[PDB]
This record gives C-alpha cells, sequence and structure tokens, in this order.
C-alpha cells in the first residue's frame, strides 16, 4: 500500500534540482517499521539540530543524579553568544538545567547550548559520547556555538547523516534509552518548539501533533528539521530533512524542506 520507494525518489531528485542543492531524508514509521531513506546516508551539518539532542542527554544524566533539573545555574557577566534569546534575559534570576534545556531545545538558544555543554554535558566530546552511548557511531560534535555552524562542504566536524539523526531520534523518543518521566519531559518539549512552523510542521495536516528541531547553519544554503510526527490513529513517524548548497552565498529554503516533508510523507500512504 505504500508508494514505490522510486516513484518517491524520482520526486525529492525532481525538488532537489529545483532547489539547486543537496536533500537527505530518512523517515521511519514507528509500527511497521517501514523505512525510507534519500541521500540517507550523507553527511549534513547539523547546525542547531543537535541542541534536541542535547536537551536528551541532560535528561539522562537526571535520571542518574536526582533533582539535577531543577539546579539553578547563574551566568553573571558572562559574555552571552549571539541568538540566546531566553538566556539574555535571566542574568538576575539565573535559569535551571530545566529551563536552559527547553530554551536551548525550543528557541535555539546559544547561550543555553553553550552553558549545558560547558556545565553539565563536558563539551563536544561529551555530547558526541552520549550518542555514542546510544548506539550511534555516526554523530559527531566538535566545536561549540558558533563555530559549529561553518557548513564548510567536505567537512565532516559537526555532522551527522538524516539516518542517524531519525534513528537516534526514534531510539530517545520511544525506546528503552530514556526512563518514562525523560521521554515525556523530552517529547513535550519538542512539541513545544518555537522555530519550525514553516518546515516539517507545514508539510502536515493542520491536526496532527509534532515534535520538532531545526537547524539553520546561515550559509551555504544550509538548514535541516528532524521531527516525530503523530497522525491522526496511526503509529508516530519520525523524519529527518537535511539540505545544503554548494555556494557560500546561497540561501536556505524552508519551503523545499516542507515539501520534501510532504513528499516522504505522503509515500507512507497514511
Ligand atoms: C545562530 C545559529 O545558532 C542558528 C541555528 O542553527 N539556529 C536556528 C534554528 O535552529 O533554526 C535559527 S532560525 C531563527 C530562530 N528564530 C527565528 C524563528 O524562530 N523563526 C520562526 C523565524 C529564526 C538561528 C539562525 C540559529
Ligand atoms: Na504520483
Ligand atoms: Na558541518
Ligand atoms: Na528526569
Ligand atoms: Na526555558
Ligand atoms: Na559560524
Ligand atoms: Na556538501
Ligand atoms: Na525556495
Amino acid at each position: 500500500a505504500s508508494q514505490p520507494p522510486q516513484v518517491t525518489v524520482d520526486k525529492l531528485k525532481r525538488l532537489e534540482n529545483d532547489f539547486g542543492g543537496r536533500i537527505g531524508v530518512y523517515a521511519i514509521d514507528t509500527g511497521s517499521n517501514k523505512t525510507f531513506g534519500y541521500r540517507a546516508n550523507e553527511r549534513f551539518p547539523l547546525c542547531a539540530s543537535f541542541k534536541g539532542f542535547l536537551a536528551a542527554a541532560v535528561l539522562s544524566k537526571s535520571q542518574q543524579q536526582e533533582g539535577l533539573l531543577n539546579q539553578r545555574i547563574r551566568y553573571d557577566n558572562r559574555v552571552m553568544e549571539p541568538h540566546s534569546p531566553v538566556t539574555e534575559k535571566q542574568i538576575t534570576t539565573g535559569m535551571t538545567v530545566a529551563e536552559l534545556s527547553a530554551a536551548t531545545l525550543q528557541y535555539s538558544d546559544n547561550g543555553a547550548a553553550n552553558l549545558l555543554l560547558e556545565k553539565l554535558i563536558g563539551g563536544p566530546e561529551g555530547m558526541t559520547s552520549f550518542m555514542r552511548s546510544i548506539g550511534d557511531n555516526v554523530f559527531r560534535l566538535d566545536r561549540w556555538e558558533l563555530e559549529l555552524n561553518s557548513a564548510i562542504p567536505g567537512d565532516d566536524r559537526d555532522t551527522s547523516t538524516p539516518k542517524a539523526v531519525a534513528e537516534s531520534m526514534q531510539k530517545l523518543a520511544f525506546g528503552n534509552v530514556l526512563g518514562l518521566t525523560e521521554r515525556h519531559q523530552l517529547m513535550d518539549w519538542f512539541k513545544g518548539n518555537t522555530t519550525g512552523g514553516a518546515r516539517i510542521r507545514a508539510s502536515v495536516p493542520a491536526n496532527w501533533v509534532v515534535g520538532d528541531k531545526t537547524g539553520t547553519c546561515g550559509v551555504y544554503g544550509t538548514a535541516n528539521d528532524y521531527a516525530v510526527i503523530w497522525p491522526v490513529a496511526h503509529a508516530p513517524i519520525v523524519l529527518a530533512v537535511y539540505t545544503s548548497k554548494p555556494d557560500r552565498n546561497s540561501k536556505h529554503s524552508d519551503a523545499v524542506i516542507a515539501d520534501a516533508s510532504r513528499i516522504v510523507l505522503e509515500s507512507f500512504n497514511i
């Protein structure tokens, strides 16, 4: 009952040619275990999309350290990175670990990302080792915000693949690597993301529920989104959509990500 894979490939290749870049995807029907990929094992820059996994790493650490989420972090006289919309307002109050995690995921807050990487997760190396610990042998985070966003073609630093991103999202959302409380909290955070309205969310009927995390490097036409999608009375779908363009000075396209997502989701004939 699903569409032939080549039909879906054919559609994505036409979309790619109109876009003038590369589109990589991977999707998993968590109920049938049917999958679809296109450029699924090619590396793409993560950009901010790692922050959803950073929030998961924090939750995994809290599952072993009672009360970690409520711990208050203060950062008086810290130089805050560009795009710190939540953390720049909370210097006087500080923020809890839960609030930092929610901010980094839902607002892409860089101050929050680097605070959590410095104080809780152990830097890019620690982020990568969390992903290794869940069986993701592909992901790599090498640099801190914002240097990780350079998106240079051929540079494998700060990259993953659509398949690895989708597989890791599936494990975290639905597998055994996080406890029930932690899963539920992670899903709530993804559902409340604020930066994805023009991407995967724009590809689905408005009564479907979506949790997602975006990435927008700001160079080389490079942008992405990954998500859990809950269609009406169907098993959730996990989807990753990554894009890049060869020229440094091109812009990314939200619409191309939404259109790619629609093509892939339609292929499951839900
Ligand atoms: C500087 C890097 O950290 C960038 C990165 O990646 N982030 C994202 C994103 O997560 O999409 C964005 S998209 C930006 C966030 N706020 C805007 C937004 O939410 N909307 C809905 C337009 C656009 C930044 C450019 C940031
Ligand atoms: Na058709
Ligand atoms: Na990269
Ligand atoms: Na917890
Ligand atoms: Na928050
Ligand atoms: Na940069
Ligand atoms: Na490239
Ligand atoms: Na476009």
